[PDB]
């Protein structure tokens, strides 16, 4: 059910989709300097983003995992009510979880969408909590390190703030007023390449 679109996800992408993403992504996080305010997922939907990542502006573009929360999503770009009410969402004007220094990347999730769960328990996770990451060739795993509780005008605090590579969830907080925003900190540990053997027990384990 989960299960079948990250089936479909992975299986249509093959080496040259993969490196096609891999090289937009790279491209699209150059191009951040230039840009400036985040804005905030849970106004609403959002202005007007083009990634230029995919040719279909609502593709997958990964797939999440936290199983000690039994979180299994697919991840869209760009942090809309539209793509909102269909799963996580990662936050424009930050950067795509690829590797390398300083890189804080922002995907959004709801608290209380009237049909899924998504993010109703990151309140939940403890510092060492495993994230699974994959982007169709390779997992990358985190591990939680820290939250925050921040004032949704206050966009600055999205950025990176350290020469971590970092992944940071973002909801609604708290349940019923959502008039802030919870932040919950995972820290890159490692990529498995789904070519080696020892993969299959991450795959096994973070998708299933």
């Amino acid at each position: 059910g989960q299960v079948k679109g990250h089936a479909t996800f992975v299986k249509s992408m093959t080496t040259e989709m993969y490196q096609e993403q891999q090289n937009h992504s790279l491209a699209y996080n150059q191009r951040l300097a230039s840009q400036n305010r985040i804005v905030d997922p849970f106004l609403a939907e959002g202005y007007e983003v083009n990634y230029q990542v995919s040719d279909d502006p609502d593709a997958v573009y990964g797939y999440l995992s936290i199983p000690s929360l039994e979180i299994m999503e697919p991840v869209y770009l760009g942090a809309d009510y539209h793509h909102l009410g269909m799963g996580l969402a990662h936050v424009d004007g930050t950067p795509l979880p690829l590797d390398g220094t300083g890189i804080r990347s922002v995907i959004a999730g709801h608290r209380a969408e009237p049909s899924h769960v998504f993010f109703r328990h990151l309140d939940q996770l403890k510092v060492g909590d495993a994230l699974y990451y994959d982007n169709g060739q390779e997992i990358v795993e985190y591990q939680m390190m820290d939250t925050e509780i921040i004032l949704p005008s206050e966009w600055e605090k999205l950025e990176s703030v350290s020469s971590k590579n970092i992944m940071t969830l973002i909801t609604c907080d708290p349940i019923p007023t959502f008039n802030k925003r919870l932040l919950v900190n995972f820290e890159r540990v490692a990529v498995y390449q789904k070519s080696d053997p020892q993969t299959a027990a991450v795959a096994r384990v973070a998708f299933t």
